[PDB]
């Protein structure tokens, strides 16, 4: 059963694998570890946008709004700051965008000044349900991914369910709920992830995440040929593993996981 097999992966790897996959609604179809904390890492960018959008939808931002930063401002991951800082701004709209679908750090810290801070994302998620969810740090010491450190980390179940209301539920505006999706289905850094798992032809759109201590995570949305809807959180500390060994774990999780998607 699903529980064996995970729990082989993790013999196998010597890893730690937290998995959980849900319905459209929420509900949990499969889970292992579902309910025990990991690192967001990366993946924090997904509910960050959201939160964003959802400051656009209520008039309290605007996308095309200059962010202003200087060369100090840049991060050792952020090639589309790079690129802007010249021009010294990057939008909101760009900001948005850079950071889901190239995962860069300058322009998630751009995102999290302009929120207010990691602890507006904390109430972020409170606002939607998500009990557990907490960001703490900004990039890049929010990747510090310490044993027994609740800073910065969700479960599955809490982060697949919150994806799940982003994504599938009511929460943003049509116009936002649109863009978020689409941006993620773009997103430049998940095709040997989550994605590699499953039929290419599903719809699929996800956010990874890597972190020290070989935390390297993923959590996506997918909608079947059939037209069911699932969000698949795959969280994983693997760090006896190489990066595209802990790729090809995060795609075996997804294959596992996707036996359970009936048609
Ligand atoms: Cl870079
Ligand atoms: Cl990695």
């Amino acid at each position: 059963d699903f529980e064996h097999a995970i729990s082989d992966l993790e013999a196998h790897n010597q890893a730690k694998i937290g998995v959980a996959l849900v319905s459209e609604n929420g509900n949990l179809i499969q889970g292992y570890r579902a309910n025990e904390r990991f690192a967001m890492c990366s993946t924090f960018k997904l509910p960050l946008a959201a939160l964003v959008l959802s400051r656009i939808d209520a008039g309290e931002e605007n996308p095309e709004r200059k962010l202003h930063y200087d060369s100090a401002f840049l991060e050792e991951y952020a090639p589309a700051a790079k690129r802007y800082v010249a021009t010294g701004y990057m939008t909101v709209t760009e900001a948005i965008q850079s950071a889901l679908q190239l995962s860069d750090n300058a322009a998630a810290n751009l995102l999290l000044k302009e929120v207010g801070g990691p602890p507006l994302l904390t109430k972020y998620f409170r606002s939607l349900g998500d009990k557990v969810s907490r960001l703490d740090r900004i990039e890049p010491t929010l990747n510090t991914n310490t044993p027994g450190d609740e800073r910065d980390t969700t479960t599955p179940m809490s982060m697949a369910q919150t994806v799940s209301k982003l994504i599938f539920g009511d929460t943003l505006t049509y116009k936002s709920k649109g863009q978020l999706r689409r941006l993620l289905i773009g997103n430049q850094t998940g095709d040997k992830t989550i994605r590699a798992g499953l039929p290419d032809s599903w719809v699929t759109g996800d956010k990874t995440g890597s972190c020290a201590n070989g935390g390297r995570n993923d959590v996506a949305f997918f909608i079947t040929t059939a037209g069911k809807k699932y969000v698949l959180s795959v969280y994983t500390n693997a760090p006896e593993l190489q990066g595209e060994e802990r790729a090809l774990l995060i795609a075996s999780v997804a294959k596992l996981a996707r036996q359970y998607v009936v048609h």
